[PDB]
RNA sequence: UGGAGAGUUUGAUCCUGGCUCAGGAUGAACGCUGGCGGCGUGCCUAAUACAUGCAAGUCGAGCGA
């Protein structure tokens, strides 16, 4: 079993052309607090029924994040399109600071670090796709120790 | 050692982009209420004429009288 949160919903369609559409949508992040997250988007006109379509879209996506049990291994500027968050490791004891779309993703991988703010992000969709693009590009020491010498560098 | 955001142009979007709020401050004023032990700081606006008080004397083993 997993955990989900409703980040945002909308009421997006064209009102009357002779026949009405007025649909909703959602952007649900799912996670397990072990290091695997995801996100997906569905749409329907009955209000909480598009969430079950949205959690359906995110269970088929898992992203493995390295961890030193509380923070991230290094720093990176997770960038996608027009969004850019900044993330950097803390010391164990300080909690995850906000960025609300970026706040709820970092708690469902299971860390307690600082989070620098969204630099150029505007809307809560590209905050999410810039968050996940940051998390899926970190590096361990062991995989680096594969294609180098064997843990010399300290 | 340590670094958050939200709102608003469209029938509905993504972007550029402004304006606006939450917070910390004051040798502040002013608004309501009033128990203090104790610690500090109280002409920042007309350089607008300054009553009354005290702030530079001491030495009688200088020397006169």
């Amino acid at each position: 079993e997993f955990e989900e949160r409703v980040v945002t919903i909308n009421r997006v369609a064209k009102v009357v052309k002779g026949g009405r559409r007025f649909r909703f949508t959602a952007l649900v992040v799912v996670g397990d607090k072990n290091g695997r997250v995801g996100f997906g988007t569905g749409k329907a006109q009955e209000v909480p029924e598009a969430i079950k379509k949205a959690v359906e879209a995110a269970k088929k996506d898992l992203v493995v994040v390295p961890r030193v049990e509380g923070t991230t291994p290094h720093t990176i500027t997770g960038r996608y399109g027009s969004g850019s968050v900044f993330m950097k490791p803390a010391a164990p004891g300080t909690g995850v600071i906000a960025g609300g779309p970026v706040r709820a993703v970092l708690e469902l991988a299971g860390i307690t670090d600082i989070l620098s703010k969204s630099l150029g992000s505007n809307t809560p969709i590209n905050m999410v796709r810039a968050t996940i693009d940051g998390l899926q590009n970190l590096k361990n020491a062991e995989d680096v120790a594969k294609l180098r010498g064997k843990t010399v560098e300290e």
